[PDB]
């Protein structure tokens, strides 16, 4: 007995949709859902999606509240829809997927992922829910996550972090590192070797290696000397060049975090969504150095060093493809006289 | 178990709210309620009210579908709210009353009219519903309608017509003529002796007496002669004067209907609501004669003739009060040398 | 080079999208599209759909302007989407289908119906457009219309009428009678033998047989005698019973048209969409007789007479299934002592 | 002391803005203005303009309620703004001009047309208002209307009709025929000799000459014979050709009115605005003959006959320019062997 | 070939409008512009302006991304419009000017500033763009900025700071200090002697002189003694009096910044826009001292001291006019017995 009043009752009483019986009075005005609490209207939800307000409210109430893969991972693996859950995309304040399976009458394409409409779609299966590992075994197309071993299936160790209620974290009280499995046309794929983005924030950036601790503590010249990075253009690529009108380099999140502690800058997120590489219109407040499209990736500094140190530096311009978060990221590598000039990811 | 989906189920299946169990998928976008019918969205309701869209949809679905008093009668009797029903105002596409009693969780001030919050309000009671005559006897303030005698209660015979689903009609298969009763401060009130407006339309106007048939068929001078109306200014008041830039008289609906058959005119209903006297910004298409505020009343011509013929014509300007639809209507009577110059209602 | 400004240029210059190059200034405010014409804004389109305003504007500009099957026929045939066209649903002021193929970047699921995403959908193909008959032969699911023979494909002669720019008509200067073909799961289906609804309006109803001329001209008793309809309850079913509070029968459009010429009535179309059987909340203005759900079908009176005269009248209540517009319509047949009491369609 | 509450008071009490003192309670919700009338909200105005709702409400309340030139005449004369009035465009439900002079604080560019910001704009002046003829003499650019002679100013006799509260009429109780004057760059302009469009409606079309009476009453062949119109293609141009899929000719309103009495058709007004030539997407209901862009002009048939009979018929294709409503209308004249094939206006 | 899809393509690919060819799918819902990125809608722009959403999106995409004068400077110099650019007002999330020149079809009054419509408007010219210094030389009204000397024109050295993408900064990698020139009616004006506001923030306030360093570091009595400020009411004016219900003084930003480091307070910016003097409704969180209108100016403390020390202190109340950011700012000076009581700017 699904209803707007029942969804609102669950939100008011349980903090989310929890299958509880009951109804609260609701009013819908424009894109906002309100409930009457002792004579006055209290806002329950503001629709920031392109779906109708009551539909978006239900999908948000029915969001997955366990740690789930970050949307950038699901997208990179070609996930089209989730089985009997809603992956809420907190970067976009919207459902990660257009349609649902056994969640909401307005968005459901099926009640069960075994329905033939789901066969061509890459369905997301969560092995932590009963029957989902078996539902993946019988699905034509899908991605499965598990906390442990699956009989017969060889696993791909995913990122250490997952998203719990929009907070990306490496779980200590919960498991966030999943095994990944994928199937294309009934065939269990061999997931490629991949680096993972670290999903850190600029304001609360924490180093995750001794090289990252040394990058933040040491001065530029000391760090480059200690890690034998001469000729790799870390001064441009990682530290950033704020001497000309166009801001130079600055493509690694750790470098932005280091700069941020000394002087602030503006990052205009002009395509706000979860993605492996992020593009920002950056304006350095101290110098006025700026760049319309500054591609930024949060790789562990050690991984970035391994990638740049594994390239041939004998050609002027070249595309360097690197598997990151299961997707192929194209980087542009610019060299001169056997040394790096610049190396930057491309969002495409 | 009230819900938006259940209200929509009742609308789709029963043509209105009928207390049936069930749910249909609903989408709300802006001020419109839609339901999915085989993959596509079909409009169920467009909110033209100042209430939230889902609330207005529920009150409209819960509208009274029996013949009910016209909103102008309820307003003239000081009705503030209805007991356990919604009087839908089809002229405003909105509920006739702001609040409800035992109808909808968002608009209810009480579940029963016996609650103390209802004591200062004039509650509308429908004697055709079980227990409502008793609820009127117990109410501090109220208006009651019945199809027959209530023991000991002196009745007021109401208009012949009532509104059935927005159609004003004199019932042949249903009863539309009710007995009216009213209480103020716990005391039953003697309703005044009154004329009633006929509630006719300009396009489909039908005469309801031989005098009205004669008005429509006869030329101006032969009608005035036949009914001894010389000196009563019917040429100005009823027929209308379209010779000057300001349109003269034209205050009786029958006169507008007569004019309409020969040449069209525009009636701008600038306060669109049901009322005993209506004000229109009129523009005669044939002549260009116009009037910003032309008060129009639909009285039976015989009743209008009785009213004007019952006045003293010896004073220049005078206020003539006439009880119409239970309310006191002020008419302005202008005379010169023992004859009427003009006589017009005032909407106030 | 698709754009909002180009779509608006085509609307302003060609009356619809015509593939012409050019741009006009456009402003979007709320759900309306405007264009600047000599300093002032002129409305080009008001969005009444659940799609974004600029998207609905493009689909409406790209609507099919040739005679196309009425939406009720497409729905009854299970059509999900159209190949490289937009069937505009003029009854809902919206696209007949949610998604498109090779029409608009926002709604396209594919550029060509041969794409695998289209295989499970019943694609509408128009044989009057080059390559579409071949696309139907290659489609897993589809409905095809043609003006002539397709080699080896057994045809179904469709209705005489089609919709041309929202006007349902039997073409004299254009062909409106198509051959129909349908495929389910790669297999051509034999379309059932069917009656067709006449698609007439209440206000402009025209008889299409001598029996229909006789129904409109003759009094009830002389028509029933002339066509030997005694015991078939045409008095209730077709003429309508306006003697009780609940309006009796009145399920054939011709009967509503006959009643409409004598006295008016209100038809509340509470599910506004094209369908073989329509449900209305009817209120007779003369009597006050009303019915929340009055199912109405526009069959040619001769076809209705053939259907009712082909039934066994020996059981109290029985479901009578009749193929109308290719769909199975359930009728409820109520009998007593070898005579019809009532026979009515059910909208389900 | 201008205010929203004062504007609403004037609308409620005077039918429009009348400069009266007072305030009524107002509520604004979305694009609608409401006022509280005895506890309930009554709609005063629905904004159909691109201006803010409270601003559009004020301009509409301050609209000119005297007969004013039709917007097509003002546009054809290059009028940009009006001096101390609002010309309300009833065809667009919006102000005819973006800005105002001495009307409303939000839209005013100046309080008086003598302000230098008004010098480059063509200001509309109404000689019926004190001081406006003097303001025209002092204006660098302007259009003036008067009911009589202005000393030394050579007049242009305008159309017989004017718009009074959105009703186009030839005044009997009011004057609608004005003298026109125009100034460009401080210099009075000689207005060209012109025909005028008749501004009639399809539904209520009335003939204004014996030739127009004969067109409506006589069959095609007897009218063409009576008025010696053989070889002028009136069969195509005026009567219309409904024999092919593309509707032929039908460019004179009288021809559409004649067709409309026999069988109906759809006229899609895809650029809804007042203009000398109108373009419609026409669909003939009887035949299915249609045309995306059918240019229609309402000229008096005698004037159209004079124009076509004054042309040289010796060239295949030729542009014929005709002054209509003060503007140059391009007509396309197609001939073969000394006879007209087609002659049609172009809306550009 | 300007279009909504092309503007969105440029935003997605270049971070702003950069003249690139291409189109992305766009959806407009209410006041938000979205683009489809791999099946889901991503927000590109939320309209906070009074212009139509697609128009505001284009002007924002076409904003000037070089350091430009702060809007308060342009306004104070009487700039009406900019030549071939959009000055985006980041304080209002809107274009600084109503109209444009050679930018957007919906807002353009001209394509080039040499068009006669621009002659009476004070056009903003940017000497860093080719031909703009020469366009100013020929313009009737205008303001010009340059990074260097203009032949014949004597310059006004502007503020050290400019706005780069909404970040006000003193450029180190870019030039932010411009030379200003202005022309009224073809005559090159002599810009007055002026102080400049420092445009600092409360949270990140940095001192720009030894007096400002001493103000922040020293206690009130030490600072007043060191700079001989006894009798100038700095205790009230600059430090602020938080001892009574009405907050005393606190009109210099440096004083608010000093207070902010010890205890927080609320600043309600009730007229959110760029202006030389700002008015705030301030509520001190520690004491509860508050003031509805607390005028605040960010002058360099040395400049404020020079201004207050250059006044005659012999009258009770007096208006002191000071040129700040090229505009005349009126301050109220209140004195008693040859000492300052208060001195505050007025926003008007
Ligand atoms: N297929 C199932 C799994 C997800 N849903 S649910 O509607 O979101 C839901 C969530 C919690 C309790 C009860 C129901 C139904
Ligand atoms: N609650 C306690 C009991 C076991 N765990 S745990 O969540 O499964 C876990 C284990 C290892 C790494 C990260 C998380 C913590
Ligand atoms: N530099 C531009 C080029 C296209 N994009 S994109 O639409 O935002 C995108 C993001 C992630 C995956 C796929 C596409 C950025
Ligand atoms: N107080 C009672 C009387 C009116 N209401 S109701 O909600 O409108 C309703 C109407 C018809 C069926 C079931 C419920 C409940
Ligand atoms: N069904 C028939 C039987 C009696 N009625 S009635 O509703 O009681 C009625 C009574 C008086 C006036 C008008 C109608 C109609
Ligand atoms: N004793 C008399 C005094 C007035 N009334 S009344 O019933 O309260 C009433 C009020 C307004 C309209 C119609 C009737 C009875
Ligand atoms: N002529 C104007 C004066 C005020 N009104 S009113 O607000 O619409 C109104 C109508 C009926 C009762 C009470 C108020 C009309
Ligand atoms: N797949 C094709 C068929 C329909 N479309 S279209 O975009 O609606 C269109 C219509 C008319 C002219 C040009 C384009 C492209
Ligand atoms: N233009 C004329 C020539 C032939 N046609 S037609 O379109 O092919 C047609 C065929 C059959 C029925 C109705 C119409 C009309
Ligand atoms: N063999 C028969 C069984 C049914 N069909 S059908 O074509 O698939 C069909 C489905 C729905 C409506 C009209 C026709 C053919
Ligand atoms: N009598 C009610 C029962 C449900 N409907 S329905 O949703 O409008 C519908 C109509 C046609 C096909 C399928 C569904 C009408
Ligand atoms: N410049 C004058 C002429 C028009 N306006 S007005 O505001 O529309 C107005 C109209 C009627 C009464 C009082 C004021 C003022
Ligand atoms: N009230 C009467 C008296 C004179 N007029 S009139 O307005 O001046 C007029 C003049 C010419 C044509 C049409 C109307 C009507
Ligand atoms: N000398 C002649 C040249 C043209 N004109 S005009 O008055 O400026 C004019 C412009 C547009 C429409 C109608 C009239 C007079
Ligand atoms: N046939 C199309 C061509 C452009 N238009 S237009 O924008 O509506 C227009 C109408 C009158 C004057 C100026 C422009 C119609
Ligand atoms: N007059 C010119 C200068 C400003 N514009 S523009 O549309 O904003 C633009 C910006 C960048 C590249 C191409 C065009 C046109
Ligand atoms: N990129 C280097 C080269 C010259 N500059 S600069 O931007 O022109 C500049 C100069 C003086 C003050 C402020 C800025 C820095
Ligand atoms: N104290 C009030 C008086 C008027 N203003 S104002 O409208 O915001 C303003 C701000 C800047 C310039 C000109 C006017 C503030």
């Amino acid at each position: 007995a699904m209803s707007l009043e029942n969804v609102a009752f669950n939100v008011v009483n349980k903090g989310h949709f929890d299958g509880q019986q009951g109804e609260v009075p609701v009013s819908i005005i424009n894109n906002t859902v309100y409930t009457k609490v002792d004579g006055v209207d209290v806002e329950l939800f503001e629709n920031k999606t392109t779906l109708p307000v009551n539909v978006a409210f239900e999908l948000w109430a029915k969001r997955n509240i366990k740690p789930v893969p970050e949307v950038k991972i699901l997208n990179n693996l070609g996930v089209d829809i989730a089985a009997n859950t809603v992956i809420w995309d907190y970067k976009r304040d919207a459902p990660a997927h257009i349609s649902t399976i056994g969640v909401c009458s307005m968005t459901d394409i099926a009640k069960k992922p075994t329905e033939t409409i789901c066969a061509p779609l890459t369905v997301f299966f969560d092995g932590r829910v009963d029957g989902q590992v078996d539902l993946f075994r019988n699905a034509r197309n899908g991605v499965l996550i598990t906390e442990g071993s699956v009989k017969g299936l060889q696993p791909s160790v995913g990122p250490k972090q997952a998203s719990l209620n929009g907070v990306t974290l490496i779980g200590e009280a919960v498991k966030t590192q999943f095994n990944y499995y994928k199937k294309v046309d009934g065939v269990v794929q061999q997931l490629p070797e991949t680096y993972f983005t670290q999903s850190r924030n600029l304001q609360e950036f924490k180093p995750r290696s001794q090289m990252e601790i040394d990058f933040l503590e040491l001065a530029m010249d000391e760090f480059i000397e200690r890690y034998k990075l001469e000729g790799y253009a870390f001064e441009h690529i990682v530290y950033g060049d704020f001497s000309h009108s166009q801001l130079g380099g600055l493509h690694l999140l750790i470098g932005l975090a280091k700069r941020f502690k000394e002087s602030p800058f503006e990052l205009e997120d002009f395509i706000p969504m979860d993605s492996t590489v992020k593009n920002y219109f950056i304006t350095d407040a101290q110098t006025g150095s700026s760049k319309c499209v500054c591609s930024v990736i949060d790789l562990l500094l050690d991984d970035f060093v391994e990638i740049i140190k594994s390239q041939d530096l004998s050609v002027v311009s070249k595309v360097v493809k690197v598997t990151i978060d299961y997707t192929e990221i194209s980087f542009m590598l610019w060299c001169k006289d056997g040394h790096v000039e610049t190396f930057y990811p491309k969002l495409q």
